[PDB]
């Protein structure tokens, strides 16, 4: 019998773990800003558990603001470790978020509160947006998969760790007032870099065994993606993600620090009662000639075609009157056809008119309204395969609107909710490798405890660091060294405009490298094994 | 010395995993529908990670009706994997519910968001109440315990596996409106069963042991539980589960997606509020004329016998009067003796009175009504015990009542925050084994993360799959081969209608089970070992 | 090829558990109440898994109260494990909470609803403020570490465990009318200690080590700490305390069951508007002669020097009028200066006057309040540093005051935001061991998983109880036995309040003991080894 109440316990290497941080320098001759560290100490053998800080500077002037959640990793777009000129771990920022958001404390260090993400206002040129403050990204390698373990070792190598950031638009959101083209062209890049370095004794490093993330994007509106040199793959993930270019980063509203799919529909709902309900003497005027504006009956049921919404509102004036905005948007690729009309979205609308304010209390609306409805772009609305006018807000409520970079979003829309993949088929050379008709591979990789919302193959399920991984191996002879990926489009309706917001395949190889450090650190990439 | 930093990394079983997905067979010939799966994959040698996948129609109709959370769990009455006609494991639906209440990512799989839980309403037959919508169950089995350690291996035989499924009812909560069996007639039982299978090079099975839930359920308000042929037990577990029959499922309220305690108070608070405070120009007219309805006077406060309530409603216009309900709820076994008055639990009410919608909007309750209160049956309100009529309700009111057959509800109350045990007694053979006279075993069964709110006796606390389980093991001899639980009721007020709700005790006990793969797949139960 | 989908298991050590519940016995002759329980069972070899029982008695009476979360740990001063007047093991309460933070199952367990810390009303000498509950604290110690690996041996030994326990006040908020002293004096310490006995059949015990936490707490407002006689740390963590003694225990809010910075902030930013708009017939009366109360003007606004606070009132009556109050509570320490005013962190409000309650329900309040502001102690703001008035609130809102002691505090603030080190030099003997211009040691404990929002050098990377610890080791010759630590304030404005908040730094080294079985239980400090 084997006991499990006492144990001869191992006396383990001497060691001590001390806290480094080195500073950035800051490259900017280039497209995409670069800051580089130099791992400048020679007293320790083994490192791993890097953290990257990033300084917040004070925002002041005009406008409105807020922080997209989790600055500091969305500021990150690659990061590569190096050792004289030779790379030995790199991953695209989106692959480190994502492998990042489990830890629910580690993401809240990278910047998530109510001060730094909700809009926030400023009225003077010295007025205060944004208070200066200090973001950290964790950046997770596979050096920390099983602590001392897995450490990367250091043997009088030059190790350099180089950070490309995206643009500071990417981790903002701002109304048309706020200056952002002039804090980003002065914005201090003032970074840190923080790791645990190891002081060994007798150290011997043997060789180790990690796994590099290869990303491709396709096309936009592309369905296949070709992968080649595929000779030992531990998993393959496939996804799709908007391509928010100029005036299709313009949305109607943003929820801010409140991020649930609720959050946002409620925002988006917000926005668009301010101006479909009107309280006014007249007819309301400085609505676009294609607004549709009924004054609401005294039964207050106001019939929109085939559809009924019921407008009550408490404490109207004697000589006021309570209009309705019957077509706020609207969306059709063909006259004649169904249309898409946020307005047909509500069912009932109950508030109260403030005499203070000059504006509605809702106080309950029923309505229809999803986070696709929430999360379609204003050029969306306005382009030019509407055949009709598509947005016939006010100056007003079009003068609140918000433009959105975030760097990471999945799906079509905010929250990743609505699957625009139906199909995915998979070819390994000429074979089929795996085919499904539907998420079968997304709710797996939710089991497996994989990036959350994306379809993932999982190929290695052995334990890290005590064996050589497991993969999808290439067979050269039989061609078997490319991956093809094909999907099919998630039938939606032709009117519906969250089809026609543009996006882009993207397919993640994680592939095996073996790391060896007889003269120096070169990792190799594994093939034939 | 041992190393803490290198190891010679060991090179693992050549095998390669593969997703795979079968159609279910539906057979609706008893009275539990079932679906079978047949593994009918010879490639190959191991498999786990069982998924089941579920296929919601879209409803359609008139009424309210949302879904409870967790449909797919919910859905799921017991599990079976057989070998040739022969029993490898098999659970409860609600053993499966509780061993994977702890994931929340794969809970969320099984449907748990506003747009399934929240109530919907349908007012034309043509009406959408739900749309279509595909939930996901994992299947957690003791394969899955130590990833490929733990694989059910495969050796050229045929594996099903059988999903019996709770009535659709159960996992739906609707008004008397909506046609509830209407849509059990023609629900389709669209499933799929997915998979995790290996394709292993030289795979050589070795008997592994694993743990099977059995499960026994007392008679209505039966105290005592004798399990006979306990050999091995790992975990025993005891509960109590409400019996919400004919007339008992019958709820005043159901808050939907939101799920916490003061959810289900606040609905409930709602729904009753609703009913309590009249705003009118004569006395309310069709409440029950035992209903006891007095206006409130200038000074706001309404005494209830020695219990006063502070009624507050702004804008009331003037001509009319406003009443508060004073016997809304009432219990009593015996006349003369103390009454439970929902009425009672209120001290001050305020609120606005709306002219447009003609009802009221509150704004502050201040009540004593707690989670037990919100989970009294409408029909334990009004039965025969109740000395007095008991639902003073309105016919409005009463007709917003909501019908809830949630499957897997523990203890009294919606939340099994109430415990309704107070001690508990467990013998082995003729003498006591443990005896306690409050919930230590449930917050043991909390720290050592077992089934939560449960009373666990845990009796293996060794490794899995690297080691024989621990178990309570039988004396033959000595006559120690059953296990008895005997469980005494906490005291309750005699007038509080919660304790005669019907409940029902449930043991479960964990037993140990030897899998050989000899000849084909073997469960044999470990006796006398 | 080393195996990973079969294995041959091994026969564990025969044992069994079984739940022990022994009762406690109460001294209250010394300053701290203490309550010892004596391990009277001979028939069992080894231990964990210890559980501290609280049952609290119903609290009846007028006044206002509610509990602190985590009544149980927080109950705790001090725990120590004894074997024949010896040490085994010892914590501070803090230490115990902290370790115990991250799982919220437990910390539940703790007294952790809705109804124990939401605040509770009571308006006559029967009326019940708090039911009877009972509530748990999960004693974690290094015993459970790795289950029966880790098991506290037992060899014919009498061990006792001791639990020193704070004042009740201490886990308890109420305002002036509630008599704490009272029910302080009137308080049954009926408590239990649960633990996991086993029943191990042939157990030789193995000598182990164990981690024990040294807390040394420096005078009031001092920023050096030194440890002596450090041998072997395995980490050491630094963070500040609030010393809220008496007055300073006096809080304007406390946001009771709702715990989130947003929820503090919010209290407070009620309590605060209850008494900054006042709507009356005449100019308000019963505030302080140094009280600024101006009417707002019928543009709405009020302008407090340069800043200018947006209010609108509806529903004003026809002869009243609306008062905002500029100076509610004021702070600084020089004439002339900057003033630090409440009022003046509001820039918008707005709200609807109330008849049938006589108050203002305020619907939209846009303000710059921050959890530090919340956290300001009532006698902060009256202290004699402050020239002004300070508090200039009417007396029924300083009547609604609440008395908060709760004793796990850390920072300066209610949630421990706000960082008061800037910079940490860490001095082992002669030589600089680790020094910090940032939070660099909080960012790696959060990382690490160590206590929350502190700053923590991790020394230990090995795995408990198969190694023996790494540690922080002390070098006699070279005079490294000793720990010195200095901090530095971080910059804060000298108008602000919260900068003159009482703190105590305090220093937690986590040593290594030795843990042998040779005679009885004995504990010994590694020293140089």
């Amino acid at each position: 019998r084997a006991s499990v109440f006492a144990t001869d316990h191992r006396a383990p290497t001497v060691y001590m773990p001390q806290y480094i941080t080195t500073q950035g320098v800051v490259d900017t001759t280039s497209d995409a800003v670069t800051v580089t560290f130099e791992i400048r100490d020679k007293y320790i053998s083994a490192m791993n558990n890097f953290v990257l800080s990033v300084d917040l500077p004070e925002i002041k002037g005009v406008g409105k603001m807020c922080y997209v959640p989790y600055i500091a990793y969305k500021l990150i777009r690659h990061v590569a470790v190096n050792s004289a000129a030779d790379t030995i771990w790199e991953t695209s920022g989106e692959e480190l978020f994502d492998s990042c958001l489990d830890n629910e404390r580690v993401m809240e260090l990278s910047g998530f509160s109510r001060e730094l993400n909700d809009l926030s206002t400023g009225s003077s040129p010295n007025d205060v947006i944004k208070e200066a403050a200090c973001v950290h990204a964790y950046i997770k390698t596979p050096f920390d998969a099983d602590k001392t373990f897995s450490t990367l070792k250091l043997s009088d190598s030059k190790v350099t760790v180089t950070v490309t950031l995206n643009p500071v638009a990417c981790v903002m959101v701002y109304d048309e007032t706020f200056d952002a083209a002039k804090l980003a062209k002065e914005f201090p890049y003032s970074m840190e870099l923080s790791f645990i370095g190891y002081m060994v004794k007798n150290l011997c490093p043997r060789p180790a065994f990690i796994e590099m993330p290869r990303r491709r994007v396709e096309q936009i509106n592309h369905t296949t993606a070709v992968i080649t040199d595929v000779h030992a793959c531990t998993s393959l993930s496939v996804y799709m993600k908007p391509v928010l270019s100029d005036a299709n980063n313009r949305f109607i509203s943003y929820p801010g620090f409140q991020q649930s799919e609720g959050d946002f529909v409620m925002a988006f709902v917000e926005r668009l009662l301010e101006d479909m309900v009107i309280v006014s003497n007249c007819y309301p005027e400085g609505f676009p000639e294609t607004a549709e504006i009924v004054e609401v009956p005294p039964s207050g049921v106001v019939s929109i075609q085939d559809t009924d919404v019921f407008v009550r509102i408490d404490d109207v004036p004697v000589g006021m009157r309570v209009f309705l905005h019957t077509n706020i948007l609207v969306f059709a690729t063909r006259k004649n056809s169904v249309v898409y009309n946020m307005s047909k979205k509500f069912s009932a609308i109950t508030g109260a008119y403030s005499r203070a304010t000059s504006r509605i209390r809702f106080t309950t609306a029923i309505h229809s309204v999803n986070i696709g409805d929430a999360s379609v772009p204003v050029g969306v609305w306005t382009c030019q395969r509407n055949v009709y006018n598509g947005d016939n807000r006010s100056p007003e409520a079009r003068a609140k609107d918000l433009f959105v970079a975030d760097p990471f979003l999945k799906g079509v829309d905010f929250k990743n909710k609505i699957d625009v993949i139906a199909r995915m088929d998979v070819r390994f050379g000429n074979e089929v490798l795996y085919s499904e008709n539907s998420a079968v591979s997304r709710v797996f990789g939710e089991i497996l405890g994989k990036t959350p919302g994306v379809r993932t193959l999982q190929f290695n399920f052995t334990p890290s660091t005590f064996f050589s991984p497991t993969a999808l191996n290439s067979n050269v002879s039989r061609g078997k060294d490319k991956l093809a990926v094909r999907v099919t489009t998630a039938h939606m309706e032709a009117h519906n405009p969250l089809m026609y917001v543009p996006r882009q395949m993207v397919v993640v190889c994680n592939e095996v490298y073996r790391l060896s450090y007889d003269a120096g650190i070169v990792a190799e990439k594994v093939t034939a094994q």
